[PDB]
């Protein structure tokens, strides 16, 4: 079990991804092999799995709790932090996120707050969700006019693929706010992109508000919500990875989904040390008066 973080893989055979005839053993072992790059989102935050039992031809369990773990090393976090529930989920090692792929996970999604105080966001994420019609060019578009506002309001922000259609801006911050100052400071930045160009972004969800559009979507800032890890897998066809990306081939890219846990090898190798997220840990800002004013 030396290249599954010494995790014994059941039924190792059957398929994730028949398209690509990738197996459950494959699944994990990308994740013992690149564990510490999930881990740089995961090993601090609560996560939420995503399991296919069937592989992405069957159907998914969108699980946040859980009352007995079968994932040695997996942590349990106090129910005092979401009364009426089992237990929260928190992976801090490589054993505990390929034990998390035996038993059937496919994607990870992280919390917008670390242990060191889950009431306090370190980050806020705005998700941009396109129309199914709708070219990528226009994706494109949307992506650089949002960072064009997040540079007038000071704020860095880090964009990776979502590896599914569209694209993800993580923007850290002080833990200075709680859970609704900040949710309510990301949905500001929504809807003054949707006031500002109507014919292009829209502040509102649901796939009927925005038809021909795109949803800034900044309901994942919700307490409990949850955001796809940097490098992780999504249980789609392909099994494309959400990849960091750098602002300067934003232009290169031709979809959201053109990385896959087998190209992920030749993306790394292609960047040999580039880091496209360099500057993120050590990124200081905080909400202030003065971006209200602009929002």
């Amino acid at each position: 079990r030396a290249a599954t973080a010494g995790v014994r893989i059941s039924h190792p055979q059957r398929l994730i991804d028949p398209s690509i005839q990738a197996s459950k053993l494959e699944l994990a072992e990308f994740h013992a092999r690149y564990a510490d790059l999930l881990l740089r989102d995961l090993r601090e935050r609560p996560v939420s799995l995503v399991r296919g039992p069937d592989g992405i031809g069957g159907e998914l369990f969108f699980q946040k709790h859980a009352a007995r773990l079968k994932i040695p090393g997996i942590v349990q976090l106090d129910p005092a932090l979401d009364p009426g529930h089992p237990p929260l989920l928190q992976i801090r090692s490589a054993e505990a996120l390929v034990g998390a792929v035996q038993m059937g996970s496919i994607e990870f999604h992280t919390w917008n707050a670390s242990l060191a105080n889950l009431e306090r966001p370190d980050r806020f994420v705005l998700d941009l969700d396109p129309d199914p019609a709708l070219p990528w060019k226009r994706m494109l578009e949307a992506t650089q006019l949002s960072l064009t506002l997040l540079d007038e309001l000071g704020l860095r922000a880090f964009l990776k693929t979502s590896g599914g259609k569209g694209m993800h801006l993580l923007v850290p911050l002080e833990r200075r706010h709680g859970w609704d100052e900040v949710k309510d400071f990301a949905q500001a930045i929504s809807q003054h992109l949707a006031r500002l160009m109507p014919e292009r972004f829209s502040a509102v969800s649901g796939p009927r508000n925005r038809v021909g559009k795109i949803f800034v979507d900044y309901l994942r800032n919700s307490r409990g919500a949850s955001t796809v890890a940097a490098y992780s897998v999504r249980a789609r066809e392909g099994l494309p990875v959400s990849v960091p990306v750098f602002r300067e081939e934003l232009d290169s890219l031709q979809g959201a989904n053109q990385w896959n846990l087998r190209s992920l090898p030749q993306r790394l190798d292609e960047l040999a040390g580039d880091d496209p997220w360099a500057d993120y840990a050590g990124t200081r800002q905080r909400i202030s008066a003065a971006m209200r004013r602009q929002l």
